[PDB]
């Protein structure tokens, strides 16, 4: 049986599928292109694009067998996945910032509360837009305390590869993760069933940008900055 | 079809089971960035999270498939497992610790497994299973554990090996406690032995990876 | 559980050409060790090319044997995957020859998602046949004009000089079985099923592995000799 | 369902299935704690393991599947892993002694004799009793050959390392060999009808044992060497 | 069930997939007990000896669920690792002479023609003893062209080592192979096909050819390599 190609938001999770298992296989294997300081990030990069890969077989299981959104699959991969990006952020700031272990707690914190208000609106547990709105709570809470509550302690330019990595960071946890919540809205948040296509296709690109692209860009600052420390 | 939310203990599985996965992997990449000195002792990490991983597939197949405790599947794993943890001390007076723990670690799961399979009231099997734990602290201090290992890296291993020991280890016999000390109560029973899986085999590992990062880093660093 | 149908030509051409992404897959990723740090990227993407082909060619076999009808989504799913990290490496090699690197890479990516949508849409009749391929072949003569003319005319290494060449060789010579493949299938005005498959698979095993191949003996070449200092 | 803890046998390959594949992993992944002197040794090591794992698992069910105790698995992995460890016999004899290669000869032409009979015996082919005995005197050949015969060569410390191999060597065939035997006997020499539960948990040891644990013994005397010759 | 050791071949089938199962790892992880010089070498035997490996594995599950000869599964596995052997033969060879690519390129046809003639024959396309004389022609050109042809060009004593790997390059395709030829000559070169003795023939055959060949390699590297280091 070839792809049905109508079937897009079926495409789209095979796509990402693939996506992850080759960034997966890109990171672990590329560590020994990056030196000491580097190589625990692609680690965890991997980890995370790893763990996506297994919970993205299971997710398109079941859209493929019943056509119902995979939420209770999706929340248990961002569930396992997002503490690990959150702890590449403490890693970041741990090289920039004092306050970084006490950030880490607050961040996993709002994460999440993050978390657990969006599958409460997701599995009906919880009205939508209310459960919408602590989720948001959750996720704005983590940007707040990075850049105006305690994080607002150092911002360190000793490095231009750590000002990179925090650039990167700022770039993904502000614009990066808003891909999700626009996804929610999509699916929950029109006018009252499940726009439930639009909700996956939307997920998928935010785990692609999200797990893939950061991935990837601190992969790009870490080779850099490896190499030039090799000339040296 | 997706996961059954409802089925909390059927998801503490599927968590720890990846969580597992997850450890195994990070361990064995990580030997890379740690001094022969240590990097016995991620593999044993690594071996350790291993074998959870295939014994945890199978805890959850049985709870899914039947709605039964995976009593004999969670003993063995632990059986498989926890001589593994105690060889971590021995790589750390030695030869005889080491067999002394051993025979607690030996006594504390028999007595366990012989409460939780019904081949003795829960209540005695708790007791001598406490007796064997208790022992297993003991020898760490007034006894043979009195050898104040020479080596401050060794010192921070050693001490977050004592305390997980202490600590770390109470959350099993406080899920014994919660399913057949109280007024089965299976779901309880699992959710903290998974709990305690978790915490015990994927946080030590965690311990022992940052002293032997830390401890490398700084004696690449002298060489210079 | 019999043995592998002689009859069905497409099936063994499938079964081969799925072993071949399988050994280059484990060649590429192996010999890493062998090329320097320069070097190593590219054998990884080498490597991530022929391994994503290897699970779809595993897939596309499946469809062929089990239905009998072609493959096209898996087909064309395997390339939307692989032809942008074939331009990735186009990218890293140009990244040495130019400073205008980042700017073709955006372009031959642009070109080559035109290429294969115009084909899809050929071949899963969502357009006309004969025109389909006509804004095919723009988006590969476009790609292949901004390497000779155009940006990609610029320039301490005599290595990425080869890999240049043998870049500017394969997207011209090695990249023509594609539309030759689709040609034979769909444009002797029912669909040749048969030869189409099997210029298919040949032009990957040609494109994905042998190119590749190429990029290993300049790497090894390279690291063994700036290794003599 | 949960394993079966009645089944002793059943809990005895599960137990060792699993054991070799975490030396398997063990082993392969330890060897660069190893100078070039020992990587080979623990890759064997490693082959011996791995192998061995594979066929626990088609053991495993055969037992779990049918109670029957599953001969010819058992003796296919025998035959794939002997010859390996008897390769690793050479490789530690070759730094001891000039006779190393026709020692190899020796001793895989008596492990083979070994293997035969045994096998003979328990599948039916053969007399229990008097397949045993020939058994053992292809068995009681390679001890000879080594302690008395070509071997009596040169104990040669070259090194304290390949001397403590060579130790280990000599020992495992003796002590450590000897489960098997004695696993046999147990099993076809004792009773009425055939005791497939010890014969089986016997085997399983002895495996663990030579395998597994004579493993380790090499593991061990060669992280030691070889981070001592470092410094 | 237990395995059925009154299906000899069946039992050798198993022997073998394992010894290529090993013979593989074997050769992947002791890349790093060799140099440079030899590490691809090491990788060719892996690539060779792990797609033997699937395909034993296929034919195995078809002399179980037909008892017939699996030829399509071992020709396939054949097309697939000579032209690999071939390739190594090609590396051998370019410390030798200046003529290894011309080389390469007649003991590939050599080889293709070697193997299409006794599939036909197998295969029941064309009778079995001009199928034979021709698949044996292949052989012999190959043959031909390392003592006598192109292969006259050059020894070398550059190398002790690469000396050896020569030496043992001459010796396979001479001995070693042999015994595939043989096997095919028992199986339908006898009466009016002996199959056990067939695949009993090429299961050896492709032991001696890939695990032990690839074996012969590996140590020729890791005397070399070690001494190399001194
Ligand atoms: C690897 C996965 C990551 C980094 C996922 C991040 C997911 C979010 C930031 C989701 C956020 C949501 C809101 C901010 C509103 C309520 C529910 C959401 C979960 C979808
Ligand atoms: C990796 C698994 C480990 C380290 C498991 C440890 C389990 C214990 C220390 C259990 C102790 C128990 C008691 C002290 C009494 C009741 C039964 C228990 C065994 C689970
Ligand atoms: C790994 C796969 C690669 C590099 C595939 C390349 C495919 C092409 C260059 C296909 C080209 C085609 C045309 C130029 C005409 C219209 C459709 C085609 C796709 C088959
Ligand atoms: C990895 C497995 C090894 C090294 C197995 C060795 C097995 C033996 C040495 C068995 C010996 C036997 C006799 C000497 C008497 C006859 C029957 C036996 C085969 C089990
Ligand atoms: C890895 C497999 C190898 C190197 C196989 C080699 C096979 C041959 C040299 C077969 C030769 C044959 C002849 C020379 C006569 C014609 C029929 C044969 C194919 C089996």
């Amino acid at each position: 049986g070839d792809l049905d190609i109508s079937d897009t938001v079926g495409v789209s999770f095979w796509l990402v599928t693939a996506g992850m298992l080759a960034a997966t296989v890109f990171f672990f294997v590329e560590r020994d292109q990056v030196s000491a300081k580097w190589k625990t990030s692609l680690t965890v990069s991997g980890l995370i694009t790893g763990i996506a890969f297994w919970h993205y077989l299971y997710m398109r299981g079941v859209w493929i067998d019943t056509g119902d959104t995979p939420t209770v699959f999706r929340y248990i991969n961002w569930l396992l996945t997002v503490p690990l990006l959150v702890v590449e952020f403490y890693l970041i700031l741990a090289a920039c910032t004092s306050v970084a272990a006490s950030l880490f707690k607050k961040l996993l914190a709002g994460s999440l509360v993050m978390l657990g208000a969006g599958f409460a609106g997701e599995a009906g547990l919880a009205p939508v837009l209310p459960a919408f709105i602590i989720g948001m709570a959750g996720w704005l809470y983590m940007i707040y305390e990075l850049y105006m509550g305690e994080g607002k302690a150092a911002v360190s330019t000793a490095s231009p590869a750590v000002n990179s990595a925090y650039n990167a960071m700022m770039m993904i946890i502000v614009v990066g993760w808003a891909i999700y919540p626009a996804g929610y809205a999509a699916g929950y948040l029109m006018g009252g069933g499940v726009y439930a296509s639009n909700l996956n296709l939307i997920y998928n690109l935010a785990d692609f940008v999200n797990k893939i692209l950061f991935g990837l860009i601190i992969w790009n600052v870490a080779v850099k900055e490896s190499s030039n420390a090799k000339l040296l």
